[PDB]
DNA sequence: AGCGTGGGAGGGTTA
DNA sequence: TAACCCTCCCACGC
């Protein structure tokens, strides 16, 4: 399955490629390189693509749009579930007894299924 | 309720 | 040998 799997006494991490070894390796080392040069601004990332995610904080960049009602977004998974709102699609189906309600987002399931219990 | 929108994280592809 | 792009998980706010 994962033959990459993490040194670190008692992480006993495991991934499928190395890259994705050598990224998580910075969660022991705490090495963060990629610091936000942006004024009023102290965040530092060990990844070069969740700092430019970030970055678009500072610059306003909203590189994803919207087909329907061009409202344009800064993360494409954010544009994924946007989408729904046009759709109505709801694939988050409540599986509690008796309760029938469905969600287009999965933290909105979760909200719901604490109201539950 | 429904949904905008961050960080943290793991999947993939690519010279 | 990592940068790059993707969605998911989780969270916070209105
Ligand atoms: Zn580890
Ligand atoms: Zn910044
Ligand atoms: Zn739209
Ligand atoms: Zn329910």
């Amino acid at each position: 399955m994962r033959p990459f799997m993490c040194a670190y006494p008692g992480c006993n991490k495991r991934y499928f490629k190395l890259s994705h070894l050598q990224r998580h390796s910075r969660k022991h080392t705490g090495e963060k390189p990629y610091q936000c040069d942006f004024k009023d601004c102290e965040r530092r990332f060990s990844r070069s693509d969740q700092l430019k995610r970030h970055q678009r904080r500072h610059t306003g960049v909203k590189p994803f749009q919207c087909k329907t009602c061009q409202r344009k977004f800064s993360r494409s998974d954010h544009l994924k579930t946007h989408t729904r709102t046009h759709t109505g699609e709801k694939p988050f189906s409540c599986r509690w007894p008796s309760c029938q309600k469905k969600f287009a987002r999965s933290d909105e399931l979760v909200r719901h299924h604490n109201m539950h219990q």
